């Protein structure tokens, strides 16, 4: 079996940079506590028990109330007057850094009003491993890089607005099945553990760990563990995972709080790195520890400090309100328990926290669509003599908006897949609203919508009579705790759902100008219908949130040009994506064992490995225009020689072999700074090119940069920088990149070191992974 | 609020009588053990860690197993290759004693062949306050000797088996709603603890707890304290209950264990009365508690030597075998964890234990069967041109017999109500398949069967034609954790289910020979449709169990006169019943408040109260024969005056004010043996009339008698005694009973006793509660 | 048993088409009340009938615990006036109706011992599951009528040995049995022209002249 080799002590803050300031008032004020205060901080106060997801204890000796950490990654989730924003797979869809930003700012803007201290959120893990994965959609992509950049844009938002990110699920939380033993068992397994994602050193590192590596370099406050276990330990008490890859490499240095009840060794997991407990036993147990001397002073102190440090970072104390929400009711009063008897209190003050928030939400959802094929079928006019709507995912939920709790069904539109990263629908409009609105406003000609999949003899009948159908299609999946039509979270197949497939055929056959839209969490078998010469036109347009339909229609009327690029690929079969789901426990009634045995040869990477073309490659996408490559350059910058990290850390302060000791540690080779080794970001080449606007509207174009590390043992290419930018007809631009030392290195396991080696490297400037325009030699120095 | 005043200390066992043998054994085996091996007893081992449905700890140095504990009180739950048997509320309807034990006998059997220590059953709590009680049907009938008499012969029948019997659940657990918070909240309730039912010391010792003192005397040797709050202090941690009432009053020298998760107050829980936590910390406190005073030695002694009297008394030593089936996978095989690795291990042996027993469940099906109406309906040849079958409780459940999880739906014909009050049909014999085989075995008339309510057309179609129309309805209710239709456990109302009354109005007028058979878990609001001149018959068979079609069509083709009693009342209208269910929280967080304002007026007590006229009396079942009452006799039998008892207790045995007392206790007035002060046992009349058949065919009569206690407050009537006769053509018998002390006296808070009151008292024999054919005075000596 | 006008419908047992060709079943014994009735006289072992094609869960439950699995699959058709699931009076495939095929290979996933009773008033496709090993034995019963289940347990439980022979020919494919259904006009709005052109060479006929191996 896999195994986790340990890591103590587990690392104190150091507090150096942009964190001084952050760790000069957190050491104030965690000075002034008793050992009881400080656990407070660490302790969750139980499931359900206050107004917040998760909140820790008091300490209102300082008048310092607990702190309010609530979902979700998309948004305030339980709490009304908020907004439904766009799912993260929409988010790199845009390929937008500037737009996961404002997503962020605006979220951040949304917990702020509601008095949350911690959004839980955003999601690096999981990454993507399989397409059938049932929460990537919550994540970005299964491009490290592509994820690390937005995952990284999105936390500087929340945090500029004045509210702690929570990077999760750290890590290797690739699949829903088996991530918690309880959970398994009401599915009808035997098992007692967790499975166990067995991820080598250097898979992690070039791979799982990237976008992590972004996140604690993005400034970000927070981590939480998974609930699955590492090498056969358990994430929130792997030390491995936390305090060498985190805390010593990665250097982080905010707080690492447990996911809902992740099984950790009790005391043992706060020598192994983790700093809160949640929801919330612990309390009492590490108190106990701390004053029999298996948990050290410094211990607590450097858990307490870390959780100050990250609420005096983001400006807690400037930007904290009352909680105005409760996450478990809607009704404006309820009861409290009292010393004597109960107290009658406000819990819902009601508070409309969305602003103009409806704004980013509609571009977002424009700049998400992902047009895949165009035979002369978009845009349109508003004018069409008879419009037909088809499809359930056109209409409305009849249950309401918010009628299936966490979003838990396929009711209507998808708009949001399901679980814990949801939030509530303060409306939301459908593309058969959209669709209807946009007729009734201009041509004024025939339109008619049929929303129900089995309703195949009135397809084809409008569809007969149609001078377009638009037809929507979805697949869902979520957090693996809901079951939807037999998919335990993951999703038990790559179809379309409700029948899609048969509503695209039935269309197809009677309408010549057939435009398909597709709102999945991921990416669907589309072999059978994508190359019909029926369908016109094929669009992605993903989990939009509230503005779904007018984000669609403003694209498919051509207002705004589709720019999106597909981050995930489309595959002939499931097998292209590799090896399926473990989905059978394989250690009998233990923990399932997953073997991780691809390495970094997910989506893309596994294509190119095994040099099988896809329908729709890794960023791919078309748009209203056309544009052109030309003239690459590269510059090397002769940067100074990479040093690894050397000398130590200071003693541990006061305000397992190893796990007590408190004593100058050494600090390691690819350590040495949040993100790690500074040298790692020192600038190597700086690449650049002209893209023009060769067509007859404006529009958005995603260029990419792709590396090849030139080893036997290296992807083809890997995406290594991208923008998305707006060109008029007829306009040019000067595309400029630097790619960094990491960005052109291996992890070496021997001397546990990012390194380069010794192969010639190319880059590459293309419209997507296979579209590779552009290319020259990185010259070696 | 209502409080419950403590008393301890917690009584020990005196092991006298029929209890001394045991009492003896135990000693000798628990004088052998340490601390943590008396401990291990009285500690449940974890939810669904075992094989059964709950377990002890084991002492492996005497090669002494963990004790099993396993559902249900009408059959062995979970286990493969059982019988299910009709439910106690049928039991109810036989008014058969014979028939009650030999059921318990033959469930003890199945249970013993299973490896089962303890079938946790019979239930005469819930008693039935409500008609829409959820969980009713699992005991008797609200009446409290009819539920005495039969859960004594019950416990007789498993006992004499060879397994421990457990009377649940103790005490006031009337209602689902509001039992366990947890389970509140998951139906949207804001509350932190269990409903409190409220109950008068009058109350208590009148009914609810009249059926518990019969188990006692009957010599069940476990109970079983339930979830709810009586007057506001948990069942499990309540002294007066436990302490006062159990164990002194009714001198109860068995073991006391939790509902499963009952809350309580830990160790507190073990000086009020506990003995054994379920489904199990308690261990580590309960021998912390020891070792540091605050629990004395003589209580761990007390709770392992009653555990091992009731092990003991039963002959366990005998009839244990090895647990031969798992509760929680039908699999043959399954992985267990070892020191080292894992083994592969049997877990189900598929031992066949059902025997004969369909014999007495075709026989308790059909003795159940309480013909309501008949004007020239019943019984049918066989040899009708046309029977026309309707209504989808004529049907098979579609999933299979236990195709529903716990019976938690109402697919088919309703055998058996939902949650843990059930077990698994071997196989199910509906009203359809066995009226088929009637037809197709003798006249070979036409039949057909409409078994879906919606299918209106075609009932009207077949009714029309037919010689005879048989229409099956029925009504689902259970325990509260499973919500079908929104039946929350208990009944949202007293509805026929799936359109049931429109299958019968539908039905009647096609057919002027419609019998309407009702296969209900308590009373339906029948008042729009029993007096439809085209309705020819009715009868209720309540939850028959597997051989349901067979055990009925030997009442309906004459082969078994019909002699069931309805063992509740049917009114015209809720109202009829009293108030409703309390379903909505009275007490903002904090444990509901449900007073038990009634007082002894619950079911017939209520309609006699109020001067409701029923449509169908406590009592009231028709016959394929008449009968004739005369000559009414009493005899005073001048016994010996009433002692109060009193004297001392032993000094407690080692092999909160006094809850650390082990001093000599003194006696209470009412107590002084198993089921109370013996003296309440002495007779003071006895009581004969004559019965004779009437009529022109064999038939059972129920012939009852009811006492009026003569005072304003007093029921105008209370059944003391019943029994079932079988009397051919023209046969005569002389019904002799006797009257005990307790049968008419009243209980007198003020002296802690039961008291003979002044009032002049009136016995009366009769065919019902309202058919009181024969009265005479009981004059005082 | 005559809740269909003119048996227009597929409820429950296959034992009688629709149209015109059709009379009242005075009453329907089911397989379901016949091995029931078959198991209960005889070693009145465990007995379950899951009668829903949509209750897969459950079937895998029942199935597991079987020492036999007897699994019921059918397909229907009749006079051209009755349209039943868009057959109008012709058969739209060869498949079996109500996802048969689905509840066949759900069984034969969990028992070793799974025997297949086909209804059905023509031949259906049945390459993709005949040949599965846990599929232990495979009858045609047809249309049966009113003594269906007590006609077929007769065979089942050995009182009468089966000595049928198909009369038509069971093909790995509909284009084994040749050229489909004319089921577009070809005329305009005249008389649709139907051509024999195969001539004598139907069913068998067609299979051997085109060496086509039957199942
Ligand atoms: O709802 C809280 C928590 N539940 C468990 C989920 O895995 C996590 O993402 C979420 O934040
Ligand atoms: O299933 C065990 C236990 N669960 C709770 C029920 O109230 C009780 O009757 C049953 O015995
Ligand atoms: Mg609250
Ligand atoms: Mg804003
Ligand atoms: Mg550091
Ligand atoms: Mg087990
Ligand atoms: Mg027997
Ligand atoms: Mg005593």
């Amino acid at each position: 079996l896999a195994y986790s080799p340990p890591f103590y002590p587990s690392p104190w803050m150091d507090g150096n940079g942009e964190w001084a300031e952050a760790y000069r008032r957190a050491v104030d004020f965690v000075s002034q506590l008793t050992l009881a205060e400080k656990v407070n901080l660490t302790t969750g106060v139980g499931w359900m028990q206050e107004k917040c997801v998760g909140e820790t204890g008091s300490i209102p000796r300082l008048g310092f109330r607990g702190l309010c950490l609530q979902d979700s990654p998309l948004g305030v989730r339980f709490a009304d007057y908020v907004s439904a924003f766009p799912a993260g797979v929409n988010v790199a869809a845009t390929w937008d850094k500037n737009l996961a930003y404002l997503r962020g700012k605006a979220m951040g803007e949304e917990h702020r009003g509601k008095g949350v201290d911690v959004q839980l959120g955003p999601v690096a893990g999981p990454l993507g491993r399989h397409p059938d994965g049932g929460r990537n959609w919550e994540g970005f992509s299964p491009d490290p890089v592509l994820t690390g950049v937005l995952m990284a844009e999105t936390i500087k938002g929340i945090q500029d607005a004045g509210v702690i990110a929570c990077a999760k699920h750290f890590i290797g939380n690739e699949m829903e099945h088996f991530r918690q033993a309880s959970e398994a068992v009401g599915y009808g397994f035997d098992i007692t553990e967790s499975v166990s994602s067995n991820i080598d050193d250097k898979t992690l590192h070039e791979l799982y760990l990237w976008p992590f590596a972004d996140a604690v370099r993005a400034g970000v406050g927070s981590f939480m563990c998974s609930y699955n276990q590492v090498n056969n330990s358990y994430s929130c008490s792997n030390s491995y995972l936390l305090n060498k890859l985190l805390k010593s490499e990665l250097d982080f240095q905010g707080f690492v709080m447990s996911d809902w009840g992740a099984h950790h060794s009790g005391v043992g997991a706060a020598l192994a790195g983790l700093d809160m407990s949640m929801p919330g036993f612990w309390g009492t147990n590490l108190t106990i520890a701390v004053l029999n001397g298996t948990v050290p002073e410094w211990r607590v102190d450097d858990m307490a400090v870390r959780i100050m440090a990250a609420f005096y970072k983001v400006g807690r104390d400037r930007y904290q309100v009352p909680v105005n929400f409760d996450s478990w009711t809607k009704d404006e009063y309820g009861y409290e328990h009292a010393l004597v008897g109960q107290n009658y209190v406000k819990v819902n003050d009601k508070v409309d926290v969305r602003a103009d928030h409806a704004d980013i939400i509609r571009q977002i959802g424009s700049a998400s669509v992902v047009l895949l094929k165009n035979d002369g079928g978009l845009p349109l006019t508003g004018y069409e003599k008879f419009t037909g709507v088809f499809g359930e995912d056109a209409g409305s939920n009849r249950w309401g908006a918010d009628g299936c709790s966490d979003r838990g069904c396929d009711n209507g539109t998808l708009a949001m897949g399901w679980g814990s990263g949801t939030a509530d629908f303060p409306y939301l409009v459908t593309p058969e609203q959209a669709i209807q609105n946009e007729i009734l406003s201009k041509g004024k000609g025939l339109v008619s919508a049929v929303t129900d999949n089995g309703a195949l003899d009135q397809m084809e009948q409008v569809a007969s009579q149609a001078s377009v159908s638009i037809v929507f299609v979805n697949a869902d999946s979520g957090e693996g705790y809901i079951n939807v039509d037999g998919n335990e979270g993951d999703r038990k197949n790559l179809t379309l759902w409700k029948g899609g497939e048969e509503v695209i055929k039935t269309v197809a056959a009677n309408c010549n100008n057939t435009i398909v839209v597709m709102h999945t969490v991921g990416p669907v078998l589309i072999d059978e219908w994508y190359d019909n010469p029926n369908v016109t036109a094929i669009v992605w347009a993903g989990l939009p949130g509230q503005e779904s339909g007018n984000s669609l229609v403003d694209v498919l009327y051509g207002r705004v040009s589709p720019g999106g690029k597909t981050p995930f690929t489309w595959g002939k079969t499931r097998e292209s994506y590799g090896a399926p789901l473990l989905t059978k426990p394989n250690n009998g009634k233990g923990a399932p064992q997953d073997d991780f045995t691809e390495g970094v040869f997910i989506d893309y990477r596994r294509f190119d490995k095994y040099n099988e073309t896809p329908i729709y490659e890794f960023g791919f996408g078309l748009s209203y225009t056309t544009f052109e490559y030309s003239d690459i350059y590269v510059q090397p910058l002769n940067a100074r020689p990479y040093t690894p990290a050397s000398g130590s850390t200071k003693a541990a302060p006061t305000f397992p072999s190893g796990a007590t000791d408190g004593s100058p540690q050494p600090i390691l080779p690819a350590g040495g700074a949040p993100g790690g080794n500074p040298g790692l970001y020192d600038e190597m080449y700086r690449v650049s090119a002209i893209i023009t606007n060769t067509g007859n509207v404006v529009g958005d174009e995603v260029p990419q940069l792709y590396v090849s590390l030139g080893g036997p043992d290296d992807p083809k290419v890997v995406l290594r920088n991208f923008d998305r930018i707006t060109l008029h007809p007829g306009q040019q631009t000067m595309w400029t990149t630097t790619l960094t030392r990491r960005d052109i290195s291996n992890w070496d396991p021997a001397s546990q070191n990012w390194v380069v080696t010794k192969y010639p490297k190319t880059v590459y400037i293309g419209s997507s992974s296979r579209k590779l325009h552009l290319q020259a030699p990185l010259p070696p120095y």
